[PDB]
């Protein structure tokens, strides 16, 4: 039951944020947000077009050029950072109750986990305002030498649909804390939770123009930010296709990039594992969030040993699994997050039994209606499969037996893709061994699907460039200036 | 000059590619030739590496990568090996010099007191590095380790131009060699003579087969085989914005991190409290050093309003009296451009320029009966739009423009899309890094120019570049970051 | 005209101040109390609980016990950040109280606490929640064999001794640094100043520190002071004071081979060059030396003028000292208020004597001012030498010396000439003088084209017998740690 | 079976041993001369000059006027790196020669010396070569009105007094630290041991140091040691011995608040857990006390066991100690030398028998052994309880006391339960337990399924009376440099 925080908001057109402002579109124009576990409305949202694209970076521009933005001593921006935290915090229940409508997720998930971390990790990136150090380079006694970290400037941010208001605080966070100004865009299925919290950021005390949020579609929001003159800095988060394309454009004005794609992590059981743990570890590892996370290990290798054991007990956990509206306090999982993400899934699982995997559970939707598709364990299958080797992001799991941890590595590493990677074993040698074999950019060891403000994040080859997270983050926000200072 | 014996020898004969620690024909039998830009005469014919023959070196990178040698070898043995590397440059000083001067064209004392001595002290630097490229362990929760490890990316594709030949080569293969990554290495075609000649000191050195490829050649071939080679894991390039453009568009499909150093217009700012004659020189310096074939030579030389009329004539002298000849002859100053195509391209600048109506102070036409040689050039009554004004000539030709007061000259500065370096001439303390602060360039000089070590970080902000080279950053591009967590609950 | 008492600091000071152990407050096991004073008025501000050796006892246990176990001991570090920056956020909240309780018993005037102080204490534990979640180890790549790597564990419990000259400030530094890092504390506040960190106390506890993380214990040198140098079960100490009171506190730390970090005085120079901006010079020395009464380690109290100027700046700083308002603290017009206390006034009053005895000139001042309270005026000595007492050492009052100079080899060296290297600034307009002469003062800390910053990002301390070790900045956090370096066998 | 004497090594003995002082070798001003000793057969090896009270001032003075001017004082950094590795270089072309000495001079089997401390030492100053030109300090974000940055300045002449366990190895520590950063030593070796480094001055000659870079003063502790210790122009302090001696260096060096860094002893545990891999760790536990002659502050001189394998491994270390082949360090098939002195091992039988009188078991060894020499029998204790002097103090001898456990808890409080925290060993093929284990001892290093592991860059150093600051790493570095915070006002 709504807030009435949230019915307020939702009692009317969801405006987009510049230049300090709520506005609506120059054009005037709107689109619609549905909530995925009924298919209804939810919202009407101002459509960002291109010019919108340019106000914003127009606002953005000025905010880092001159005024308090500019002039604010390093402690005073953190100050500001660490005030929304707080802010953001004050309205966790509302923010998690948009994320549980927009984006489909549980409500209590979205509470503990979501809207959780974004504190977190605004907390911890106000701390890092004051500490972005460059240095002094000893060198000889006729030149001073030294190095400034400054902010880039401008940057273009686009978020997608998964962990909506989250990912925008990885993004946000670390931009912020350089001091650079910001123009992002949120999904267009999930603009909800970012547009409420940006009552937080004028509160919170932000200049006008720091940040600027346009929500809208990839093809006119998105690309306008992709494609801008003004933007110096582009990130994204999405699929390896998209990513493709933000590159190749990025590539026009030399612009730099991060970039985290998608994934098919394996997540492996080896027989000296703690087999109860590692079961759970191998169920949640998929299961978070609906199989709709980027890191998910869609691919759970078990010692042949166990094999049975394992695939007996994740069947049993995934015919468990209570589907239901977010809304709902029951809900395990949520339904996916639009039509068009359920038919791509389901058409993946057939794709799939059309290749010739049998299916343990799931495999078809699910409910009376909601986006939705039952948790899924796929059994016989082959590494060369559709199923195997591209990212379904739904709730599906392929598992593979194994006979030796040679292979096993050989195997979990034959792939474009090395986001993430779990690793059960309770032997010292083999799980830091393991682990150092993998390449992914980042390793659990025993343990799965963990994350921390402090900890950076992001793929090797197709998976991404950069990271995200951790000091990491900032070095992707800076411009590196080396002075010398002729003292002869 | 004379030839020093083991020089004459090299050139004896057809210079070969070094792959998987061999010296190889091209699988296919071509070969090219390199000049003598001072004279137009063939230097030598080397072999010619094709898309076929990259694909050997990336193979050979790959397996010295993943097994073997060089993979097992501890920090402290991969640094000795490098510090062996600079030893044997040091050794082969004048012989690299020489190549250096004769392929390049740039005068032999300053390929040896500059470029050599910078590349042995580049490796020496970076072998430093290779016991010290460490990782964090993070205080998150009791439940947990957590750390990160700086793995080498791996098999690492690099470009370099023809501009500084083996120091640039330095640049690139220090920084990737100490954090573990293996090298499929790409000289200019104009200039793959010093680096195939110390491919022995690698192979001396005791560096295992395969860990670094020398293979010369072609852009649309050999560099484009490089670009887009599925199994290079990461590429590094020095030139042209264009090309760049090229390079980052090609390493998309691979989503394949790039590190770039383009072009610049690099400001060169004389405030009205500068020591004007130190200045002076440095203006002229700024431009003129290794023939103005240098990303960030200050090829735009602000002059406060008061002192216009004084540095401008000083530079129009100092333009005039340069001696121009092969590098090989003791007297010389200034070499020649690099190739017939860069001596025109330069020549079609000029021509640009006059035609956009900017004055011609000094030079502005080609020099001596044959050879690549280009006279230092004086623009003046020039203006921001101009084509010269705005455009990376590559050639030693300087435009001249005055300013009033410091906010302009900030501005006008900035006012690009290039963004690779900067000089500032002032006394003042304070204006000295104010203005330092407010230029959008990699590397700023306040009261110098053109100063390089390889401890200091080098690059491009907007279209001059992404990335650094040099310095601990250099170090970054090429490694991994690997988060584990430790569950110890 | 009065700046009327703060409801709050009127309730507080309207009892006995309790001691603050084990996240209680307490009077003394012994039930003896002490007196504080207002050097202003000289009355008795409050009397206060005195900590005995056997209620240092009881704070290290507490300490003990909550660094071993307990939440202190099992919260992440986020959680631990999120203790100090609302600790900080409180501090704010009671700005206005605790800048009166540092005017009525420390003297300094209240618009100053409130600026200076009280801001700095807030920005300090701000900074500091910050570095929580950043103290960071290394991985260290040697050979395939081994994972490498090393943790920087808080040393344990820290024994903390404040001086009284910016008594809550000073005790931020401390504090901040050490629990970023884990650790746990026992400190102590000067006999002379215990009030704001009495008071402050309730905001610990409210913040939500954990019982004994945090322990303050008020009292004498001698006894209190004592018994936390002297403790079996203080991992490691930090002091603040006289270059004579640090070698006492290194010499008995020798016997448990414990790690100290010490702030001591300093005769920090204060350089006026020939092309330096004279008018921003000028007012830097004045402020260099006067502000905080003088009560300052790094005060720049000798002037050093090079031979031009020398005669501008010495006629400058006379009309200057001369036209301060002295008064106390808590009234508005007051600019420099009282010496801590009257055995501080009479040890400035015996240098000055001194001064005058050894063949110097008083050029202003040089004597005590107003009826009451432990006032000593603005004081300005010319023609004096190197070798002279009020030139060596540490004055600790509003007392400078100038002395003029003839060449920069030549400052230098007698600049460098001390046994004291705590600070310097350095005067000049040019880009080069700057910053060869910066390095070549033998200083913690160099103002060039300016003096007496202070930030928490930015690392002080001395050189010399000015001190060991560095407060603030990053390097701050290094003094609580201990380095363990892990090797695991994976071959 | 003798090993052969290189020609070189003859020659040098061949003639008094001169010091090293400002470049050239010299002898002692008052003349006098010592005698350093073949530990096995009891002949004096050499006659050295003893360094006075007045020698080290010779030395201060030479190291002083190179830190203040000349080449030292200028060269770039890479310059100065330049002669670490050239320097680095020359050793290990001398390698046999150092090595021999130290078998000769210190006891150590020859191919110990070789391929352990001699290649330690010259992979010590090529990782100290590479930090030269990467000694960096910070530009601090604060306003836009300030450029703040530090500088990591080298501390200027430092005084380092090293033992005679590690004689070379120990001396490239400190030395390759403390010449990274620019500074500038007077270093000196212990009384029975000076050869290696003498010998290894010929090398700093050559590889082209500047005049006074570094000085050797060899002698006694009281004399040229106490000299060191107390002499008011040496910058800071860095010394490795006896708890006993390293309070009275901190005592000595509080006079001048003098920077100090001192590693200790220790009674390091080394425990086995029920799962480890008992094969591995039996080997681990008999090389982690016998290495070196048990002449090694990091000595697992305590082996605790998981009383599922106790007397496994009691049997086991039994075998190995009576199987041990004393003999000559110069003799082809010794396995363990004797102990450094007379001194060394009237200590060490003295301890054997307070350990008997105490009521402990010999096991194995307990004794002297063969006929001349200062050898003494690998020795295993059992039947042993906490509280017994063999059990709390440090010996320094090739005695191990070895002693059950019944669960984890227990040992980590048993093997934390000492004044001592140098290092500690943990065997265990469980991931969660080994790292959990390393967390909680209270030791400067760990291994994990080893022991007795170092190098150049990972940080070594003690907990708790074990000592203050680290050596090696990165870490050692901060010892030898001071910090300036410069401010430059750019409003
Ligand atoms: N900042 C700097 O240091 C440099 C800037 N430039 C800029 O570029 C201008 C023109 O010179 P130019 O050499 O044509 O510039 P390009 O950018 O085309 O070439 C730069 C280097 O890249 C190589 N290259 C060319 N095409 C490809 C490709 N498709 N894939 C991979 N590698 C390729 C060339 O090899 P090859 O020589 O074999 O053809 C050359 O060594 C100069 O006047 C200057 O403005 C050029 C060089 C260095
Ligand atoms: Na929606
Ligand atoms: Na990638
Ligand atoms: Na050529
Ligand atoms: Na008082
Ligand atoms: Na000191
Ligand atoms: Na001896
Ligand atoms: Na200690």
């Amino acid at each position: 039951e709504l807030k009435p925080k949230v019915e307020a908001f939702l009692n009317e057109e969801i405006k987009m944020f510049i230049n300090g402002e709520f506005v609506s579109a120059i054009g005037g124009k709107t689109f619609e947000t549905y909530n995925p576990a009924t298919e209804d409305v939810l919202a009407v949202v101002c459509e960002a077009q291109e010019e919108d694209i340019d106000a914003a970076v127009k606002a953005a521009r000025s905010a880092f050029e001159s005024g308090p933005w500019a002039e604010m001593t390093t402690a005073e921006r953190a100050h500001l950072i660490y005030k929304l935290a707080d802010l953001i915090e004050e309205h966790r229940e509302e923010l998690a109750q948009l994320e549980a409508l927009d984006n489909g997720k549980p409500y209590q998930v979205a509470l503990d986990d979501d809207i959780s971390a974004t504190v977190e990790n605004y907390r911890y990136y106000a701390g890092w305002t004051t500490k972005i150090i460059g240095q002094t380079i000893p060198i000889s006694k006729d030149y001073l030498n030294y190095t400034r970290h400054e902010p880039v400037g401008v940057v273009g941010q686009i978020i997608p649909w998964n962990f909506p208001l989250v990912m925008s605080s990885w993004k946000m966070g670390a931009a912020l804390a350089t001091g650079c100004t910001i123009v992002l865009k949120p999904a267009e299925q999930t603009p909800l939770s970012l547009l409420y919290a940006a009552k937080l950021f004028k509160e919170a005390g932000f200049p006008n123009g720091v940040v600027n949020f346009v929500p809208g579609f990839g093809p006119e929001a998105g690309a306008a930010i992709v494609n801008h003159h003004d933007i110096d800095k582009v990130a994204f988060t999405g699929s390896t296709v998209t990513g493709k394309y933000i590159m190749r454009q990025s590539a026009e004005m030399i612009k730099h990039v991060t970039l985290e794609l998608g994934g098919k992590s394996p997540n492996i059981i080896l027989e000296d594992a703690d087999l109860e743990e590692a079961i759970n570890g191998a169920f949640q590892g998929i299961m978070y969030n609906h199989g709709q996370n980027c890191s998910a290990g869609s691919r759970v290798f078990v010692h042949r040993k166990h094999y049975e054991t394992v695939v007996d007990a994740l069947v049993k956990m995934a015919n468990n699994v209570k589907l239901g509206a977010g809304m709902e306090k029951e809900t395990e999982m949520g339904p996916l997050v639009s039509k068009k993400q359920q038919e791509r899934v389901l058409n993946y699982i057939e794709q799939g039994k059309k290749e010739g995997a049998t299916v343990a559970a799931g495999g078809e939707r699910a409910l009376e209606k909601g986006y939705f598709v039952k948790p899924t364990v796929f059994t016989d299958v082959t590494d060369d499969m559709t199923i195997v080797k591209e990212e379904i992001f739904g709730p599906v799991v392929v598992v593979l037996p194994f006979d030796s941890t040679e292979e096993v590595i050989e195997r979990a590493n034959n792939s474009s893709y090395g986001l993430a990677a779990g690793v059960w074993t309770q032997n010292i040698k083999t799980g830091h061994q393991v682990a150092n074999k993998l390449k992914a950019g980042t390793v659990w060891i025993n343990d799965y699907n963990l994350e921390n403000a402090a900890a950076p994040f992001g793929g090797y080859k197709q998976s991404g460039i950069g990271r995200e997270l951790g000091s990491y983050a900032l070095d992707n926000y800076t411009e590196v200036k080396s002075v010398w200072v002729n003292i002869k």
